[PDB]
């Protein structure tokens, strides 16, 4: 599963996270098959234009290595 797939089942979580995920949804540029973080943070750096703080951001892609690691 791709960051992406991951914030996709993030959508609705009533806090900044979920809300991220929403922007992230509605971004019909983000890349949609990357899971590298410097590939994704290179994104939001350079085309990201979120509401949330980065921080957010790398926070979600913590959840999402923990998530990885709890499949598998």
């Amino acid at each position: 599963y791709s960051f992406y797939q991951f914030v996709m089942t993030v959508r609705g979580r009533h806090d900044d996270k979920g809300r991220l995920a929403e922007e992230i949804f509605d971004d019909l540029a983000f890349p949609k098959h990357d899971d590298d973080f410097n590939i994704l943070s290179d994104y939001i750096e350079t085309h990201g234009d979120f509401t949330l703080p980065m921080s957010v951001f790398d926070d979600l892609y913590e959840e999402y290595t923990e998530w990885l690691k709890f499949l598998e």
